[PDB]
C-alpha cells in the first residue's frame, strides 16, 4: 500500500527535473512544508550544510539516517569529482527510495547507501568499503546515537584532525549528552547553528564539532 515517502518520491518525480538536485530538493521541501509533515532537514538548515560543504569541501561524508534521500541529495550535489557520500539507512524501504531519489537526482554515482544500523556498519567501512579516514559526518539517525555512535567513530580510527561533525536536531527533541561531551571534550572544537522551526514554532540548532585528535595521557 501507500506511504508517506512513497507520496514524496512520487511527487519528486512528477514534479522536480531529473538530473537536476535543486528542483529535486525544492519540490521535497514544498511537499513537505505544504501537502504533507514529514521528517525534513529543510531548506534553512540545508543552507547551512551547504556552507559547511563549501567550507571544508570534504572527500568522503558518512551521513547517519539517510531517509528518503533529501540530505543526500543536498549534501552529494555538492561533491567533486571523485569525492564520495556513504548514507547509512535502517529501514529497507527507506533506503530504497532514498536510491530512487538520488536516481532521480542523478546522483547515483556518487553515493553509496547502505542498509543498516549504525553500529554494525560503522565498524565495517574499514575493510569492506576501503575508508581511511572520515572528511565529514552527518548525524540525524536515531537521536540517543548521537553520543555512543560519535565514540564509535573515534574508537575505530575513522576520525581525524579536522573531521567535521554536524548534527542536526541537538535542541528539538534534543541530544544534550552529545553536546555536553562533545562541548566538554578538549577533542571537539564545537560551534552552534540556531535554526528555526516554523511548523513547531520552536528554535532548533545543529552542532559543528570538530575532531581536533585524541585525548593526551597524563605525564
Ligand atoms: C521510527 O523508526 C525510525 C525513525 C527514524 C529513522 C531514520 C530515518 C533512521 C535512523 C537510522 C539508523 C539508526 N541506527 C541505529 N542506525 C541507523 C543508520 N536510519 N534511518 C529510522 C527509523
Ligand atoms: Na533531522
Ligand atoms: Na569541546
Amino acid at each position: 500500500g501507500d506511504t508517506k515517502e512513497q507520496r514524496i518520491l512520487r511527487y519528486v518525480q512528477q514534479n522536480a527535473k531529473p538530473g537536476d538536485p535543486q528542483s529535486v530538493l525544492e519540490a521535497i521541501d514544498t511537499y513537505c512544508t505544504q501537502k504533507e509533515w514529514a521528517m525534513n532537514v529543510g531548506d534553512a538548515k540545508g543552507q547551512i550544510m551547504d556552507a559547511v560543504i563549501r567550507e571544508y569541501s570534504p572527500s568522503l561524508v558518512l551521513e547517519l539516517g539517510a531517509y528518503c534521500g533529501y540530505s543526500a541529495v543536498r549534501m552529494a550535489r555538492l561533491l567533486q569529482p571523485g569525492a564520495r557520500l556513504l548514507t547509512m539507512e535502517i529501514n529497507p524501504d527507506c533506503a530504497a527510495i532514498t536510491q530512487q531519489m538520488l536516481n532521480f537526482a542523478g546522483l547515483q554515482d556518487k553515493v553509496t547507501i547502505l542498509n543498516g544500523a549504525s553500529q554494525d556498519l560503522i565498524p565495517q567501512l574499514k575493510k569492506k568499503y576501503d575508508v581511511d579516514t572520515l572528511d565529514m559526518v552527518f548525524l540525524d539517525h536515531w537521536k540517543d546515537r548521537y553520543l555512543p555512535d560519535t565514540l564509535l567513530l573515534e574508537e575505530c580510527g575513522l576520525l581525524r584532525k579536522g573531521t567535521v561533525l554536524l548534527a542536526d536536531n541537538v535542541i528539538v527533541p534534543g541530544t544534550p549528552d552529545f553536546l555536553a561531551y562533545v562541548r566538554g571534550s578538549s577533542s571537539f572544537e564545537c560551534t552552534h547553528y540556531s535554526s528555526y522551526l516554523e511548523y513547531m514554532k520552536v528554535v532548533d540548532g545543529l552542532e559543528k564539532a570538530i575532531y581536533q585528535g585524541p585525548s593526551s595521557p597524563d605525564k
